[PDB]
């Protein structure tokens, strides 16, 4: 609320500081204005636009090692979700592919409990800025090194730190260490085999209010990620790597011989994944 | 150059024609220009730019319901193909595609012959803007039923009318009638299920020279196509249909139940698939 | 005021003096102005255009030994300070490094008072391109001198001079010239090392309202500063030099052996320091 | 030259042919070229050129999906080494630089062999701007991610690989799986230590020739680094990690508690890493 | 000049190196020729030099940060000497300067020996790119803050290192430590007191061949330099600073209080003084 | 020879010393050199030329305000004298103004003998281009003072000091300090005017042989001179003044009202004058 202040003081354009305080124009805000806006909100004399314009650009080019731009533009950042419609088609498509992908799994429903379908209450879409750019860099560089086919898929996600996963994106320095095929982020195309994890590894202690892992009350979140695998290396028994496979971009595994169980996936890059969908749910 | 003459008689302006006819102005070449190129080529009168613009107006917006756009912008039109080098990580990712994917058939060498490796001579990336754009509209019209997912892959197919698919696209009029599984066009993960449909189905009689199903010698062509597969049905026996199943976009299934076979697919509709990229090769 | 009268009336277009009336036009702008803005401003006849821009060449390059550019682009000059936000991520960061770097010193606290951590108040971001522009420009003489590589870092500074500091730069003239490496600028990558000093050496007197070094209550400021070390001299003895060693451009010391001390640093010329950041903080 | 003679053919301007051939003209270098330049080669007619920049336009904006300009962009790719002057400031700076870190170690010369100076035979800077783009966009994000500070450093790295580094850049696929701190890329400051590995861990079986792990004769190469940092995780007990710690970007250790032994690092992402010079030397 | 050929072949252009042998172009050459230099040498196709110049400006450019052209462009860089004409007038100023200065000293020629006049052998001149632009950018840089007026003056420099001196300027870090006004740079206006340090502080040991401090046959070499001095603090007693004075660039004393005495002065950065004249002489 | 071996050396470029050696090609030769001289004395090579003309563009260029151009241009300057044919018109012209412009004196001869014609023994034209160029500069100055008129006349001038006139140029700084007029350089339309000042104020003493006024043997000079007048102003009686009235460039006076005795002018600047022809003559 003084950056502003200071800066029309050095150019010697205090007077104009009252149309600044009527309109509620920061330095954010100027930075962004061209003579027409700066005609519109009342600066008539053309001197006193060209003043603030070379001002602006000094500021904002003449000194760019020291980014001042990124220290003003954070406003606005963050994530943000939106409710998808019951009716609408995509909210029916999503809660389709949710339901149709649940399976009987080796374990007596231990790990997730015991159910046959979801209940679902909302689904959201997921839209930050920031993680999204990130994500389309990263994308069209594997596509560029795999013939120009990025080989993006849309996988299920199950965590107890969802929160943090919207928030500030998927990171590989918060892997599965402990996983079947290494330190990596795994995507199951079963919805159930994701659910297995909501609570933590092995369902770890189940709901916090009942630590019940098949409790049917407690609400549930899973995430519905768009997933980048480029090159993707099948593999067929148990390995333990840090990385992807020296040429590959991501690890595909198949542990049911036959039957209904679809694949599984680990890749070992964060930003190799975005979380489209956030689904809250209860089992049945 | 006989339209752009009576164009501009009709306006009063044939005094000017000397200088379109310097030019090389045609007529789809003038409708494209504005004050500033008619400036450049020589209008200086303000006039005669006005009547000029005026009279494209009234031609091309004024008479849009019988398109003379669409008439005047055949020149262009077309596909080019573009040699990828054999030094570049493009046309390496291709051919490791091509030889990765090579495997035994129950047929021992029938249809496309006995080998393990190819020779690949030449990988040429196919430019057509209309089919391309026709492909990206159903892709989009895809992903809108898909929950925001076209599932898009890149497939083998092999045809005795490449140059046909190359100039006119993918069509479901011209579908395999005897398939498997229906009146659709087929795609194959494995580079040897599509070389076994080089020459026809079933290998037809072999190359046209020696009339050979497994000549070395004849130069062969197979595409590796961006195909849109959206929310496909999986299939495990043979069914005969025309479309898609109710609700899905393409069939996917697995005539080898385990093995070192990859999975096939159907798409009943053509402008769900776009030729990428045309391999000529050799058997070894 | 005068000046862009006595110009205009110098080449016999005082008639247009009411149009530079209107639109603020000083001298310092107009030198600015090509045809496109002096068509902008109602300049329409384009030969004013050109004896105004035939005069501001022969002002500007004619006398240039006489630097008129310098005497009228002195406004927009200074500092500004841009606030960061508490919510951003940038801050996060600048307040993590300087909690993280506390620790326990020799002295019990006297010359900094008795604390564990802080409790920041703002950060800033100091904008000055004059200061930023002679820093680059050494920088840039550094890395040429040292393999391309200028060694920058970022280090903790204290004085009572602060505002000195970010108004007009890092100045050698004003050294520590008690400092056991001599007359030079000094840093530290402990941030409770250099809040030792941020009431003078040893402390000073404390806090000017109370007169108490261990003051919880006055505000406190700090520098967080880019600071260029170039080829670095590593001392481990007190010597009291006036530059840096032959062949160096910095000097690095350690006084504690082992511990969670941190390195100290000294540069013996003020442009190699930068103060990018100044942090209002409280001990607690 | 066929993807010119078809573009030219598909446009009606056949009859240009010619000039293409004489000037040696290409598709690649046609899509950067614009009024100016058709006019420098002889296409006089303004409609021709309309013609050909419109084509262009249609082929590189029109069907940016098929990316045809990575296509057509291969050519000038790749990496180049130029040699520094011995007589150059630079080649002496990082003579020195790698001379005056050479120390002893642990073992008895065991790895690297046994000497106290080097004789350098060449230095040559390594160019390739796809990888320098790489490491300049991750630098970026790095320093956005530490206040403003990228943490660089040139460190010496010795490997068997050096030339699939220097042509194909770091790739942490390729990293150090059975290291002290995990599965990353090490980087040392003493550059006796990078030579212990020159020929393999532990320094393998010595010189391809003589088999000599001491060998004064054969060349050896080390590479000079630029390594960012960022934040990095101080690590004072081997751990074996598969990324930087959560908040981190990389990690430093001091396996020598005391003495004349410098820093050592690991970066678990290899574009945080770009060999700027490559060492030709012989052990004395 | 195997970089030009590497160059060369990345572009598909290896053809073409025969030209460029018989040229002798280097890649320091080549980054420096455009068109009409290209077409000079027989580059008669524009596709080949079009691809020639854009791989030049993606080297130069692209890569700017790894600061290829400062690599290429060390050629021609360091010093030359040019001997001034006894007949012209610029040696007779400059000797007329050495003659009318001498004066008695407190010490009866202990130090520089006993004599009235001057024999001059040559006078030269000091030609060095770098080091002069270094010079004046430090000169516009004080002019800057001394109200547009740099204070250059002309004065003798008697140092054992004149060599150093002249190949790589002048430098504060080989200050004259135990110097009465601290560690600074020292010139004077009269010659016989620069001439009583030709051979070290207080003469030193005299000649390298006699050992005497009065030799008449031994040749001596002074240099005339010139010298930015700014704002001058003017001292009347000894005192050991560092650095300049705040607000000052610049100490002068005048140790005689009256007399044939003229004056001394001292500065503290090394970029303030060149030496333009290099004079060679013996005592009478 | 050595300036033009240290600058192609510096260059790398010693394999040319012998070309250098043969042609006697020295450093202030080389810089008047571009390609076509370069080709002619046998540099081949473009690129060889190329960095030869490179380094001299750097060495005159960039480091213009050492002047290394007027260091290397001082030879050829100096005086030629070249003899007129006494058979062509100029002599003729020149002795006939000489002749006629004899009188007599207030004194009988005394201070330049008694005579009525002289014999002529030679005259010469004084060719000297830095005097020639700062007289027509001072000239063009006057012009543009005086309406485009520079008021030239032709003088005559006697003096002891010729030699170092026709060396030198006219000084005002050796004025005649007692003229009637004032300190100034004075010059008489009658040449025996002037010829009463050839030996001295008054005559001296007379001829150094025969210490006569009126020797009648020994050989004397005079000059004629150009002679720029601009405004002249008017005086009429003795006064004594140190510069030209203000708005007036020279003075005028006729101390003899009327008879055979013309006009007498006095300049106040040394540059106003060039003394064109030197006269070496008898009195009979
Ligand atoms: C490639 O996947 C496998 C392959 C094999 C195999 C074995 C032998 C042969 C062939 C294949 N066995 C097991 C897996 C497997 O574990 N797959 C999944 C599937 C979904 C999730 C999931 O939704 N979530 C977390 C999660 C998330 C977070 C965390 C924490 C928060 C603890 O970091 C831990 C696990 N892991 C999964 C892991
Ligand atoms: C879904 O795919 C199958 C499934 C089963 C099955 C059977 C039982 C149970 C479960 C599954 N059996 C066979 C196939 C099969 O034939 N797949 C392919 C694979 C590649 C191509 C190919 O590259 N090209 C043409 C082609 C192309 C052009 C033409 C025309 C009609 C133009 O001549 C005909 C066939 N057909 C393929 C067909
Ligand atoms: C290289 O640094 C050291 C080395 C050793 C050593 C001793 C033995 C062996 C090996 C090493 N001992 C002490 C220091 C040291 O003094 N370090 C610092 C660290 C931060 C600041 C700081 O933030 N501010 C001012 C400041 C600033 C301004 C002024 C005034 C305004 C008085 O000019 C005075 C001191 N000095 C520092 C000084
Ligand atoms: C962080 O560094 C260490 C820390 C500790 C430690 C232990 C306990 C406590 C505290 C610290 N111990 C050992 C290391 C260490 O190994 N340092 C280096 C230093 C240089 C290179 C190097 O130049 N090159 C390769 C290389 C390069 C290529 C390859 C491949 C796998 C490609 O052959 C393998 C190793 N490794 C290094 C490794
Ligand atoms: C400001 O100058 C003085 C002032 C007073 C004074 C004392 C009290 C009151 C008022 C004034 N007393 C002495 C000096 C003085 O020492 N003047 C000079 C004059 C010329 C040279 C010179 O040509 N060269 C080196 C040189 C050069 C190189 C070196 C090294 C260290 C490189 O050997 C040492 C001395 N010193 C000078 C020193
Ligand atoms: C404007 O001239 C006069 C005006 C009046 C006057 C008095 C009252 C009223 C109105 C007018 N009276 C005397 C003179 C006069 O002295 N005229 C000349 C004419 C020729 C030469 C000449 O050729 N040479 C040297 C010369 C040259 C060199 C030197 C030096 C000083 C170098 O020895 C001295 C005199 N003086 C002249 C002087
Ligand atoms: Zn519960
Ligand atoms: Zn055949
Ligand atoms: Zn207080
Ligand atoms: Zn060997
Ligand atoms: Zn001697
Ligand atoms: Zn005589």
């Amino acid at each position: 609320d003084f950056s502003i202040t200071q800066f029309v003081r050095n150019l010697g354009l205090e007077h104009l500081m009252d149309i600044f305080e009527r309109e509620q124009i920061t330095l954010d805000v100027l930075v962004e204005m061209g003579h027409k806006e700066l005609k519109e909100i009342g600066i008539n004399a053309y001197g006193h636009r060209h003043k603030l314009i070379k001002g602006v650009e000094r500021l904002i080019s003449g000194q760019q090692g020291l980014n001042p731009y990124l220290t003003l533009n954070t406003s606005g950042s963050g994530t943000i979700l939106i409710d998808l419609s019951p009716d609408d088609k995509e909210f029916q498509s999503v809660e389709e592919e949710m339901q149709s992908t649940v399976r009987e799994h080796r374990d007596g429903g231990h790990a997730g409990g015991i159910f046959n379908r979801y209940n679902i209450l909302k689904i959201q879409k997921v839209c930050n800025k920031k993680l999204w750019e990130r994500y389309t860099h990263r994308r069209k560089e594997v596509s560029e090194e795999n013939h120009n086919h990025a080989n993006e898929r849309m996988l299920f996600h199950g965590s107890p730190f969802v929160n943090a996963i919207i928030h500030k994106g998927f990171d590989e320095r918060h892997a599965y260490i402990g996983g079947m095929f290494g330190a990596g982020i795994y995507f199951a195309e079963n919805s159930s085999k994701s659910n297995q994890y909501v609570y933590g590894i092995g369902g770890g202690t189940g709901c916090p209010v009942h630590k019940d892992r098949s409790c049917y009350i407690c609400h549930r979140q899973l995430l519905f990620c768009r997933v980048t695998l480029g090159k993707s290396f099948l593999q067929f028994s148990a390995m333990k790597m840090a990385h992807s496979p020296p040429g590959h971009h991501s690890v595909t595994g198949r542990p049911s011989v036959n039957g209904l169980a679809l694949a599984e996936y680990v890749i070992y890059r964060g930003e190799q994944a975005y979380p489209e969908y956030l689904i809250t749910y209860q089992i049945m």
